[PDB]
C-alpha cells in the first residue's frame, strides 16, 4: 500500500562521541518524552537557518527538572504546504556536530549535505524525512557537563524569484529523549 | 516505504589496473575520510566538465598531507533544484579513467555514456546518482607514482534556449579516501 | 529503490541461424570489446534509418585485427532530451534480421515491431531500452564468410508537426562483441 | 526494474468451444508463424471495428497456405502516440467469439467489456494490452469446416471535439499460428 | 568496536624573539599548526611535544635571556615565574654556547592532558610558557626562533567543507 | 629467486654557503654522487641518509643564518617554510658554538621513498632544503660546507658503457 511519507536518508561514516560513564552505584529510574518542534516556515524568501537541536525550547523544556537526558531517536521534516505546487521551492538539508563550524551556504560542500526540489513536478508534495544519524553524533544534550559535539541542523531555503503569497513548506523537527536523575530545585512553579 | 533517489548505474565491463605495494614491514596506521563536492551550478547555459578526480578541491585538500590515498566509494549525485520542473536540461554523464582521451561531447559514442532530461513538471526529480564503478578504473588518486587511471568526470550540459534565472540543478561528487604515511609539509594553514 | 532506466523487451518467437563451426584445433584466445554508437539525434523531423549493426563504425573498427567476432549483448536506448516534455515524440523501434526486406514505415505490420511516446505526459523521460533478441538473430558480425541475418535495427520517427527547435531524443545502440583470430596485415598503422 | 507494458485482462469465465480431431494417422508437420497486424489509427474521429481476427490482412495472409490453423496466443495491444498526450481519447475493447451479435456500441453492455482514456499529461502512456482468452474462444481460424465462435474483436473510439492533427494511438494485434497440413493453390505470388 | 586513527607530527611557528622584551602564554591546542591538522576531526591526542629555540645569526651580537616552561593550561603560573615552576628552565642564546641541538624543552605530557580536541573541553592540555629579555640597545632583526612540533593522534571525521 | 645488492655510501659536496643569502631545493636521486654510483644499476634504495654542514675558519668572523629541511619530493614547500614544517630546523654558524659533530641532521627515510632509481619514476623521493641568510657586510670565502652523505643498496645490472 502507499505512505505519505518520502524519506531521504543522509550518506553516513564511522564518527563517535566520548560520553561521561554513570558513577558506579544504583540505575535511576527513566522515562521518556517525545516532540516536535517547529523550526522554519519558508519558502517566501531564500533563508537558511542553523541550530543545535539540544538547545530548542521543546528540549530545553522537558528537561527542567532532570540532570540527564539523551536522545532516543531525531529526525526533522518538511511538510509540503499549498503553496509548494505552485511554487518549487529549494531545501537544503544537513545534520552535523555542533563543533562542525559549517554554515548552511555550504551544504553541497558538506559529506552529508542533501539538497530537494519541493513540489513543481510529479511527486514532490509527500512530506520529507531526514533521520539524523545520532550513530554519528554526541546523543546527549542534558549531562553533568556540557558536550559540543550534539546535533545540529543546518537548513538553507532558496525561493522562486517571483515568490509565494506564504511559506510553501513547514520545517519542523522530531524526536524523542530518554532522561532521569531529578534535579532538586525550586518545584513551586 | 519511499526513498529520495534514483540510481542511474553506467554499463560496465572487466578492464582493471595495476598498482604497487607499500613497503614490507607494519600496516601503517591509516585513515577514512568522506567528502561531497561542488562540481558544477548547471542549467542556465551549455557546459562540458572533464574532471581528473584526483585534483577535486575536496580531494586535493583532504589528501593534502598524505603520500597514498585510495578512493574506496565515489559517485556523482545530481541534484534538481527548483528551476528544475520550469526548466528540463539535458545532463550527459560519463565515468572514465584519466586518460581515456574521451571529450563531454562524445560521452555518446563511449560505453557508459550516459544522458537523462531532468526537470519538467512532467519527470520526476529525485536527485540522480551514479557511483562510479572503481574496479573499472584507478582507485589510488595518490601513490607513489602518477597513475594514469586515476577516474575521470564527464559532464554535459545542455540548456534551454529561453533559459531560466539560475542554475536548475547541481552537481556535487561524494566519496570515501583512504589515505595513509603521512608526507611533510607547511601545516601553518 | 527507483532506477531511471525503463525497458521494453520486444515480443518473440523461436528462429536460429546456422554459424560456421571452427576448425578442428586449438582454441583461440578471446576478448571482449563493449561499445556505443550514436544511431540518431532525432525529434525534429520525421526520419526513419534501418542499418545492419554488423556495418557500424564502432564495430567495424574494434575487429579490425581480427578474423571472427561475435555480438555477447546487444540493446538500443533511447535517451529523452530537455525538449522531450514540451514535444512528445513518436518513436518505433524493431529487432529484425538483415535479410528481413521489412522498412521502418512497417514497423507496426511486422511482429515484434513496438511504438512509444516520448515524453510530454508522466513516465516518459526515463530512458527506454529494447534488448536485441540475439537469441533469434545471427550473433556473427566478423567471420570466414559474410552472413545474411545479423542484426538489423528499424527506426521510425514522427515529430510534432509545429516542432521542436532541437532533437527531442538520442538513439544509441550498444553492446559488447567477443572476437579472436588475429588478422594477419599490415600493423604499422 | 520498469517494463513499458500496461495489462488490462478481459473479466473472464468458463464457456468453450468444439472441435474435429485430424484423420487418425502420424502427427502432421507443423510450423508455428507470429504476426502483428495494424488493425487501427485512431484519435481524429470517433469510429468503431468488428474484427473477424480469422480473415485480417496478417492471418488470412498467413494461414493462405494451409487448411489447418490454430491461434496459440492472441492479444491486442494499443500504442498510444505523440498526440496522446495533448488529445486523450476513449478506447473501448473486447474480445468476442464471432457469432456473439454485439456492436462495438454495446461493449459496456457486455461481459469483457472495457473501456479506457489514452491520453492526456495525467495519465500514463504506456502501451496498453488484452491478451485475447482463447480459452472462451474458438482458436481455430482455419480447418475443415466453419467454426462460429473464432475471435472477433470489438474497438470502440470516441474522438477528442477538437479533434487532434493525426491519430493518437494505434491499435495492433499479435498472436502466433500453428498451421498444418498445406492447402494446394497458386504458389507464383 | 576499534578506532582507526592516524598520526601526523609538525613544527609551528609561535614566537620571532630578540628585538624586545615580551611574555606569552601559549594554550597549545590553539597553535595554527593544531587547530589546522585537527580540523577534519572529532577527536585528537598528542604523542610528543617539545619547543625548539632555532638561533639566527644575530645571535653572537646580540645574546638573549629566553626562558620557557611547560604548564597545563589551568595552572596559575605566569611566564615572569619560569624558574619557580618544576618543568621550567631559562637560556642564553648568544656569543657563547648556542645550538649544539637547537635546544629542545620536551614537554611531560605525562603530567597534563594530551587530549587537545574531543567531545568535550578540558582544562589541563598543553600550556607553553615564554619569558624574553633582550639587549637593551637592540638588535636588528630576531634573534632566534621559537616553534613547537609534536605529533598528533587523531580519529573520528568531523564533518564539515571539505572544500579547502 | 633472489636479489644479490651491493651497499655503497658517499658523500656529496651540495653547496658552499656564507658568501650571500641563498635557497636550495635538492632531489636527492639527481646529486652527482648518487647519479654517479647508480649509473650501471637498475634498481637503487637509500638504507641512510643525513646532511652534514662542515663550517670553514670564517665562521667565527662571519656567523651564518643556516636552515636546512629534509622532505619527501613532492612535498610543496619552499626553503623560506623550514622553521614552518615538520623536519625542518634552523642553525647558527659563528664565533658561538660551531662543530660539536659537524651538525648533522638525520633523514627520516621512513617518511619517504628510498627508492632513488627503479623501473618507474617515484614523486616521492627524498628531497633536501636548504635556506642561508649570511652577514651583509658579507665574508671573503665560505663560511661552511654543505654535504649530504648516506648509504646505498642498488641491484640489477643497467647494461651500457662500461668504458668509463
Amino acid at each position: 500500500m502507499e505512505i505519505d511519507k518520502e524519506l531521504a536518508p543522509q550518506d553516513r561514516t564511522v564518527t563517535v562521541a566520548t560520553v561521561l560513564p554513570t558513577v558506579p552505584g544504583p540505575s535511576p529510574f527513566t522515562i521518556k518524552q517525545p516532540f516536535q518542534s517547529e523550526v522554519l516556515f519558508a519558502g517566501t524568501k531564500d533563508a537558511e537557518a542553523s541550530l543545535t537541536i539540544a538547545n530548542i525550547d521543546s528540549v530545553s523544556t522537558l528537561t527542567t527538572f532532570y540532570r540527564h537526558a539523551s536522545l532516543e531517536s531525531l529526525w526533522v521534516t518538511i511538510h509540503p504546504t499549498l503553496q509548494a505546487p505552485a511554487f518549487p521551492t529549494t531545501v537544503g538539508v544537513c545534520w552535523v556536530p555542533a563543533q562542525s563550524p559549517v554554515t548552511p551556504t555550504q551544504i553541497t560542500k558538506t559529506y552529508g549535505g542533501q539538497i530537494f526540489c519541493i513540489g513543481g513536478a510529479i511527486q514532490t508534495l509527500s512530506p520529507l524525512i531526514v533521520k539524523c544519524p545520532l550513530e554519528m553524533m554526541q546523543p546527549r544534550v542534558k549531562d553533568s557537563i556540557q558536550y559540543l559535539d550534539s546535533p545540529k541542523l543546518l537548513i538553507s531555503i532558496t525561493a522562486q524569484p517571483t515568490a509565494p503569497p506564504a511559506s510553501t513548506c513547514i520545517i519542523t523537527v522530531s524526536g524523542t529523549l530518554s532522561m532521569h536523575s531529578p534535579l532538586i530545585t525550586d518545584t513551586s512553579t
